[PDB]
């Protein structure tokens, strides 16, 4: 189906296991797929046959710049299960929340993160 | 199956919600994925057995670059109708069209945008 | 299941519809996916248990810098085909052959190209 | 299902067929995709529900750094073994191995590699 | 002699002469350059002997970020002066400012911007 | 002192010495560096006592997908003379014009170019 | 100016001010320019007529890696008198040293740090 | 004042000190600016008034891929030298070679290398 997408949003968080990085934070990275249909919004150009991609993107950053979590994952379902309730339309929706820079691993790497998909229960 | 792609189009426009996006404009990326077997024209070397790329990037310039519509499900939805349309022998089109800047977003994103998938009827 | 992956390799061609492209030449860039099990040659760590990347790369190198085709959709399939003949382990080849830089176009692109896959 | 990614991990080996391989080294590229459910962890919040994707990463480390093994093939079978065997939640695991720099070849490339999936079979 | 370097900040303000870029804003792109000697600081390891580059990073957030300028020459003049006037140990500063997404132009380019070199006449 | 800067302007262009490359084409880039005061400037905020920069990138613009000609150099000399010409209180200009795609060079590069400093 | 080149060097490290940041550390980046005459090695090709870049390499990893100090100051200036103290042909050193992720800055940078020359004496 | 640029050109090629080096060989970068007025060939858009972009390339590619030399600063001090001989117009080159990949370093780089200038 059809989809709203949100690439390499990118917030600074607090989230971390190691208890330093929940008070120093770090950059959080951020894909978001949004399923839903589009057609009726792509016949009607009207703004109310579909979903902002705006609200969806304001939702991701108060979310990942909120109170600190311990895990990606805790923050991920976050985004996931909020993104759903929030937007009823929308059928399911797959967060991939990383961090491009962890802390403590001395070599080169893209990013370590988590990739779920949700949809609406 | 086979598939004609053309990837990263940078079409300066000016589709948007706000007034002043369609006064001013701004740079749109476009992906399409246009499904059609492609082993006859592979086994012949003959462009009448496919579709131009070319024409299938000159359709999508003009609507880009066309009249300004307030979303880009709109502009995508003409796209892929009009690319299936004119060419008959495309079976399926993949269309997205998203905006690398996204005005009053303070932060660094990718993009945000649309993709929306469309059969032949 | 298992494959070789072969991503972004560049070769200048001469291949094109229009007259002057083949005469003048470019580059092209080149993706294959290799459908091919690999745990045997996982488990021994032996040659002869898989195939080299290096032949793979070879065959579509010398396809892509051959004789002049007018389309991308000729050499694609040259590479295809030619690689399940030459490697019987092959199952199955994807192939992605591109243009980043296509003449006429006067705005900024990544590319156009095709994307085929074949089975054996 | 859910899974843990660790993108473009870059690590120094020696594997090769090639003597001067083994002997002067090389950079070498993997990409992890580790199956595992994350919704306990989503929802405790407790980093014990979970597989900390340093471990996993540490685990690859050791395994790319480690004795020099003659194919790539054998290097990522190493890596999705014993990160199954360490690793019971994770339902499988998919491994992409790649060497950025192949040698004596002329031309610009990114990379030739290999890409496996595995799960714990009888 | 020595200097702090700030490179590649981005900001987002609504500096321009055109009306929908005052309301739509737009990125900003600056480089700053803090001639300042640095050979003090480095034998003493302690940051009350240098300039935090936290405060001129903050000094020329608040510029960009904030009330609004028809032009980058403008913004510039503003963040080489007011950090010449905040920290008297600095001997001299460059400020690039530019816009990397050009309103009405249909080509692509990296970005169109100003190059000030200012040193302290006061 | 001071300088207007316009940084990497891509433009498509038919200039070249072989014959094919006018026919078909490529992209350039453009790099232009104009000494001028921008003091008074930046402590009026009028555009009138500056270059607008969109008027440099123009003036390049028309020159670069205009008529073909033969080499980097031609081209160039025209974007600095013409800058100059059109905007005295320009103390001198650089240009650096270049083809990141270079005919008939099968290895990769960056690109090949000229790069030139003219004053009055 | 004939010089030899070290650039974009990657080293974790553990300095800087704040405690989160002794603590974890981070990635620092280095750019060494050695400034000697290389006409004799570029006409002899004998090693010992020039300075070997792997041992500035090397020295410069053991520094940055080395023993934690509050700022990219004291590291640079350690870097700088050490190349110059134990290479006596090079003639002059100018280090950068960077952090590309500073801590506690919301808004996206390329990096901040220090740019110091010091000459032989 | 004006110079013609050679930007990132890649080459292979088998220089270094170690045994291993030399058989089995890396990729170099190499940045060129040769120095050479530009005034006459952009007046009158004749190649033979300026050197062209495509030999010094050539020369480049032949020496770095030539002979194998113990040290950067050789190649480098080739490339330069023979550049001034082959081509009298040019009045100084500026020449940079480095390894973007160091044998048995394992830290990440952009690349070690030297960075020398010869005048005529
Ligand atoms: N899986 C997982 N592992 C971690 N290790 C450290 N932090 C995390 C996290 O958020 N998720
Ligand atoms: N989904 C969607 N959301 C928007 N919000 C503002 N503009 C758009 C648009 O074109 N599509
Ligand atoms: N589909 C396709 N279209 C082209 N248009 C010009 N050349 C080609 C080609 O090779 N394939
Ligand atoms: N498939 C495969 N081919 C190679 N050719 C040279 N080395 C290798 C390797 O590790 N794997
Ligand atoms: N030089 C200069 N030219 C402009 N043209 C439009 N805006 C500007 C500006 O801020 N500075
Ligand atoms: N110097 C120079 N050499 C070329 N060789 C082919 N075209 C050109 C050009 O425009 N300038
Ligand atoms: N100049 C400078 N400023 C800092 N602010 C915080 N840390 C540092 C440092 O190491 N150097
Ligand atoms: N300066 C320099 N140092 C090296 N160390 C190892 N090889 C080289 C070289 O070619 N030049």
């Amino acid at each position: 189906g059809d989809k709203l997408i949100l690439k390499g949003l990118k917030f600074y968080g607090f989230h971390g296991a190691i208890a330093e990085e929940r008070t120093l934070g770090q950059m959080f990275l951020v894909d978001i797929d949004a399923w839903v249909s589009l057609k009726k919004a792509g016949e009607s150009d009207n703004l109310e046959d579909t979903i902002s991609y705006v609200d969806i993107f304001s939702l991701a950053k108060e979310i990942v710049e909120g109170s600190p979590r311990n895990l990606l994952e805790t923050v991920a379902e976050l985004i996931a299960s909020k993104t759903l309730e929030k937007f009823h339309q929308i059928n399911a929706v797959r967060v991939k929340l990383s961090k491009p820079n962890v802390a403590l691993i001395k070599s080169t790497i893209d990013y370590l993160g988590v990739d779920i998909f949700r949809q609406r229960n």
